[PDB]
């Protein structure tokens, strides 16, 4: 069967690792521990074809980053996440565009931006904002929370959607 091989980036603690679980596992991590590299592997079925996730879970945190690099040039498609309540981070995103870029020696590689934490009120990136950026890339835009569920899977899902456009 078809294998997709998502690799989620991401400034630290942004909720990468939360959101994979949560998609994989159905449940919320509600603690912080930075990742180093991780990943996932799971059977799903996404619009009527039975497939496989790959998914690699990276390190947002500079420290635990060494060899990331290594790590994204094997992937297909790229979950670009920011938080909502963390402006740095959604600034970040063009740097992670960037690296992604080198990784993968194309100007043309199915990502998706996702602005996670939306159960939160303490919102500095505005909808429209990151709208914006991910239409500079060509790319979607969808605002997911780990915690309540909202919009986790439409962003893999969508993610697996970009790839098949490729
Ligand atoms: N309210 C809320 N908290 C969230 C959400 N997603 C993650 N968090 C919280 O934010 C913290 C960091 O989440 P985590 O998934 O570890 O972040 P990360 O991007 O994987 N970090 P790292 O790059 O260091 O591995 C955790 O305390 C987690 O519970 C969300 O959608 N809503
Ligand atoms: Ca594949
Ligand atoms: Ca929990
Ligand atoms: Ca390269
Ligand atoms: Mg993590
Ligand atoms: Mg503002
Ligand atoms: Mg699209």
């Amino acid at each position: 069967m078809t294998e997709y091989k998502l690799v989620v980036v991401g400034a630290g603690g942004v909720g990468k690792s939360a959101l994979t679980i949560q998609l994989i596992q159905n449940h919320f991590v509600d603690e912080y521990d930075p990742t180093i590299e991780d990943s996932y592997r799971k059977q799903v079925v996404i619009d009527g074809e039975t497939c496989l996730l790959d998914i690699l879970d990276t390190a947002g945190q500079e420290e635990y980053s060494a060899m990331r690099d290594e790590y994204m040039r094997t992937g297909e498609g790229f979950l670009c996440v920011f938080a909502i309540n963390n402006t740095k981070s959604f600034e970040d995103i063009h740097q992670y565009r960037e690296q992604i870029k080198r990784v993968k020696d194309s100007d043309d590689v199915p990502m998706v931006l996702v602005g996670n934490k939306c159960d939160l009120a303490a919102r500095t990136v505005e909808s429209r904002q990151a709208q914006d950026l991910a239409r500079s890339y060509g790319i979607p835009y969808i605002e997911t929370s780990a915690k309540t569920r909202q919009g986790v899977e439409d962003a893999f899902y969508t993610l697996v959607r970009e790839i098949r456009q490729h």
